[PDB]
């Protein structure tokens, strides 16, 4: 544990300015940090977990928080620094565009096959290097998937779930609370499905009790309109009822760069011609502008 990863940051060196956005563990602010001694005004993401916590809980919530300080890879976001007062503060760098899910949202029916394919790449690299870590997320979906840029996503709150998502479940993690690399793979099986279909929720209208049961007759998510059926099996490998006979996080990012290779023969989309491939120029500006960091290159 490198304790220098983590800062430890005090009330009165930053200040939450606008709620950007509510969940089940806590609420997501635009926040301002001025550092000790400067005038400077820099833009940070809080989230502020909702449980009242407790002075006792301190060295267990710090020690977490420097595991979640740890993770150093392209799509994932490490936490910056932590403020533990009467609730907790996690910070890290602020992203505008928000999550993958909110942007599949609102550009419904408008995304190239080249970029879906990319995310999913880029969802099971850093999947893959948690999985390395010993690392298990336990609660994958497309709500804990940033956009860094429309090119460049990364995986969030990992490591608070630990400190329900039935929906996004294994099975075994339903039934037994059981929480692998495996169960995982069914939760990116999920976000890949919440992608492909532009954000809808998963069995909608069925109550989160009836889920198990549904999970033991054999249903599972229904084939989005726009995958073929290769993209439709990887899915379906993901939520096998044996852990292990479900795709490893290694063989995904393979079998979805293979995939981006061929944009158009994977997923059947209206218009993917017009969708604009990242030309060199807004590439540069994006990176230039709020992505300097070392990325892998994107899949043409
Ligand atoms: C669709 C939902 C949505 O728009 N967002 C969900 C969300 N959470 C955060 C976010 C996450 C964390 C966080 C928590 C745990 C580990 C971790 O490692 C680094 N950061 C992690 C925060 F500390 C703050 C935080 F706001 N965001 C968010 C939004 C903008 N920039 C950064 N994060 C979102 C977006």
């Amino acid at each position: 544990p490198n304790q220098a990863l983590l800062r430890i940051l005090k009330e009165t060196e930053f200040k939450k300015i606008k709620v950007l956005g509510s969940g089940a563990f806590g609420t997501v602010y635009k926040g301002l940090w001025i550092p000790e001694g400067e005038k400077v005004k820099i833009p940070v993401a809080i989230k502020e977990l909702r449980e009242a916590t407790s002075p006792k809980a301190n060295k267990e919530i710090l020690d977490e928080a420097y595991v979640m300080a740890s993770v150093d890879n392209p799509h994932v976001c490490r936490l910056l620094g932590i403020c533990l007062t009467s609730t907790v503060q996690l910070i890290t760098q602020l992203m505008p565009f928000g999550c993958l899910l909110d942007y599949v949202r609102e550009h419904k029916d408008n995304i190239g096959s080249q970029y879906l394919l990319n995310w999913c790449v880029q969802i099971a690299k850093g999947m893959n290097y948690l999985e390395d870590r010993r690392l298990v997320h336990r609660d994958l979906a497309a709500r804990n998937v940033l956009v860094k840029t429309p090119q460049h996503v990364k995986i969030t709150d990992f490591g608070l779930a630990k400190l329900v998502p039935i929906k996004w479940m294994a099975l075994e993690s339903i039934l037994h609370r059981i929480y692998t690399h495996q169960s995982d793979v069914w939760s990116y099986g999920v976000t890949v499905w919440e992608l492909m279909t532009f954000g809808s929720k998963p069995y909608d209208g069925i109550p989160a009790s009836e889920i198990s049961s549904i999970l033991e007759k054999g249903e599972r998510l229904p084939q989005p309109p726009i995958c073929t059926i290769d993209v439709y099996m990887i899915m379906r490998k993901c939520w096998m009822i044996d852990a292990d006979s479900r795709p490893k996080f290694r063989e995904l990012i393979i079998e979805f760069s293979k995939m981006a290779r061929d944009p158009q023969r994977y997923l059947v989309i209206q218009g993917d011609e017009r969708m604009h491939l990242p030309s060199p120029t807004d590439s540069n500006f994006y990176r230039a502008l709020m992505d300097e960091e070392d990325m892998d290159d994107v899949v043409d």
